[PDB]
DNA sequence: TGACCCTCCCCTTAGGGGAGGGTC
DNA sequence: TGACCCTCCCCTTAGGGGAGGGTC
């Protein structure tokens, strides 16, 4: 080859845009063999095309352009290692993505269950699978004064283990024949976990526990301050009428229907309590 | 909560940077409940913190910010679907990454073999594993006039199946007792394939074939115009002396030692030919 | 008085999309 | 004369890093 290739020829031959070529030129990653001193036209030698091989390959695997500059120097000996490195990072993304995929699936699983609920406002008994959770004591907190900010530390944990943040906010309280909401006080407030991934060094003011597998007398409904208590009451009554034996605290889960700052807020509330007979 | 949270409080509570908060404000993704008309200070209500849940989660899975805006509207019903979509894309990246990982491994495999070669300039017989390749006829092309551009269409194929571009350039020619390089003419020029991934609708001027598994009389060495022919000669002589039977064309593979535009170019050349006894 | 917060401005990857103007 | 090529400029994700200046 005693000639030269014009920018467009190289582009058609290497399947690399002219824009890409001008950029690799500016970047001093791949500069033409000769630039016409007048027209400023870019000209390339055939032997030089070989350098685009590495460039295109590294680009395919996401290597940053400036990163390539150092790679084009090493001589097959170290280039080997360079790849072993790239492999490590590739597996990194894979593990992340696999985990992420699993998480999403679980969020959907739980999400579907709330969508296929028997009936709102009515009490019923069903067999539940255990649900793992992270809890901390309520410290006086009760139905009338809980805040989203109250779940801050809990959420920081689930977040650094799941990436995803809890979908539901939970609380518990002694099963009593209350006559008023102000008589109520939460024992614990909790958030369920998704990934059981070893919780990054948990502090002792948190407990990794579970809402055990068993039979539960439940009731779900769309939140309304004047319905919260009356629904608790249905539950209390239902258990008394069938003479059931409660063997856990009442478990309370609040999950938002939407996260739109536009529409009026609405939550799904679910109270369940483990029973025996 | 009859008060407000200052930007920094929300930041500490939601584990979201103040910068991030100001940006989500500008973007109209998450704006404070109230902005002090004088100080311009940003103030947030506790109930509002709940909207950051979706934001943080979608952000964790790579959803673009403007994309989130539409997601915060849908009500759990469609939000479910939205995730099914996200799952599809997640698997997409996974397949890609898995493939990519496999590719890199192969490039390393081949790369290592060239690094652990018996001896340069000397002829020897070894048992080889089959190597799949894509070839096209040489059309007169020979050792003295092959160009990188000659492998253009071939490379466009391997590239759209492997992402990675071939590491070695190949050619073949009839095994003859040549007396001169100018007597030589390639039958085919080829590039080996990495992924056997169904080659995207291959045109008939290309053949998907293979350098079969078998015994080969080989010789590798660092390229030098005056060594190309003399090494071919060693091969021709070696086969004559042991009275071996050649049962293929001579296979020629050229692979660059580096892709640095700084240092002098250097290639690794390997000639092999399948024999019988 | 210190932390706390605000606006403004500059910077970052790898180019794609033109626009205005010469050029094999 | 048309394609081919060049330089210049604007634009793109999600903010982080200050800088200069008021503020619970
Ligand atoms: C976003 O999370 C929320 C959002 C809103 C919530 C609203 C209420 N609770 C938790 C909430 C919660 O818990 C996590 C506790 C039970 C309750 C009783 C009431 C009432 C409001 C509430 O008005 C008077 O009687
Ligand atoms: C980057 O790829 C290259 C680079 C350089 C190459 C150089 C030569 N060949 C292929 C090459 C190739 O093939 C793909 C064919 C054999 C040959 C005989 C010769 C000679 C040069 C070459 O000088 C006189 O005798």
């Amino acid at each position: 080859k005693e000639s030269y290739y014009s920018i467009g020829e190289v582009s058609k031959l290497a399947n690399v845009s002219i824009k890409a070529l001008r950029y690799y030129d500016k970047i001093d990653l791949f500069k033409p063999a000769y630039v016409d001193p007048d027209t400023s036209y870019r000209y390339y030698t055939d032997s030089q095309l070989i350098h685009l091989d590495l460039i295109k390959s590294l680009k395919y695997i996401g290597t940053p352009l400036e990163e390539m500059k150092k790679a084009q120097d090493l001589e097959m000996e170290e280039l080997f290692a360079f790849y072993t490195e790239q492999e490590r990072q590739i597996r990194e993304k894979l593990d992340f993505l696999s985990a992420l995929e699993q998480t999403i699936s679980l969020v959907k699983k739980r999400m579907k269950r709330q969508m296929e609920y028997p009936a709102l406002g009515e009490v019923f008994v069903l067999d539940e699978e255990e649900i793992r959770i992270i809890q901390t004591e309520a410290e006086g907190i009760g139905p009338e004064n809980v805040l989203n900010a109250s779940y801050s530390k809990l959420k920081k944990f689930i977040e650094s283990a799941d990436g995803f943040t809890n979908n539901s906010y939970g609380a518990t309280f002694s099963f009593q024949p209350y006559t008023s909401i102000d008589e109520m006080t939460y024992r614990h407030i909790f958030t369920p976990v998704l990934t059981n991934k070893q919780i990054s060094s948990i502090t002792p003011d948190m407990e990794i526990t579970t809402i055990p597998k068993g039979r539960y007398a439940c009731i779900a409904y769309n939140f309304s301050p004047e319905h919260y208590f009356l629904n608790l009451q249905k539950l209390i009554k239902y258990i008394a009428d069938r003479q059931l034996t409660v063997v856990s605290d009442v478990y309370e889960l609040i999950i938002p229907i939407h996260y739109s700052p536009k529409k009026q807020e609405e939550y799904r509330v679910e109270m369940k309590i483990e029973i025996l007979d």
